[PDB]
């Protein structure tokens, strides 16, 4: 599935996590009844507190937030495969679009696009529509986020020589491999 999530410095940085937030809620190969509803983008929204995973978007949320970039940059593809099923399985594909570039007058106020209402509450939707039209299942699988750029970002091992990667093989915690990547794109 590829989607677009874009907006703003801030409204990109929240986006990105709401909507990963939100594939691990709607899937969670392994989350638990911690949940949290909160109202954001004009209407209601779901996210797990799981401070392991979190951990993981933490440090990322951190680049995110400031990689080294502020221009291109804003591509991303996440790869989950079932450990227990057929290999492969769900590929969440968002990719990122930074407009009304600028720095000063600045403020802490601008009122995300009405189109990042839909288009976040749409993403949102469509990943939890399917859960429920999904048949409850979870099984091991592996999980691992991509950061793809426009040569405009050249993260070196400040991250961790490719974003760091958890493992899982718990028969509880289902899952079996958690990681993240920063892939470089030309145009």
């Amino acid at each position: 599935g590829s989607i677009t999530l874009r907006g703003s410095a801030e409204i990109v940085a929240e986006f990105f996590s709401f909507g990963i937030n939100s594939i691990l809620y709607q899937r969670g190969i392994y989350p638990s009844e911690t949940f949290t509803r909160v109202q954001k983008y004009g209407l209601t929204l779901l996210v797990t507190t799981d401070l392991e995973l979190i951990k993981y978007l933490n440090n990322v949320v951190e680049q995110l937030k400031d990689w080294l970039y502020k221009c291109s940059v804003q591509k991303l593809v996440v790869v989950i495969s079932n450990i227990e099923s057929g290999e492969v399985l769900e590929r969440w594909q968002f990719d990122i679009e930074c407009d009304k570039t600028a720095k000063d007058d600045s403020a802490p106020r601008e009122k995300s696009q009405k189109a990042i209402q839909d288009e976040i509450r749409s993403v949102i939707r469509q990943i939890t529509a399917t859960v429920t039209f999904l048949p409850l299942l979870e099984v091991s699988c592996s999980f691992d986020l991509l950061i793809y750029t426009d040569k405009d970002l050249v993260v070196p091992e400040k991250w961790e020589e490719s974003g760091p990667q958890f493992i899982t093989n718990s028969e509880e915690v289902r899952l079996r491999s958690f990681t993240t990547t920063i892939h470089k794109v030309n145009s």
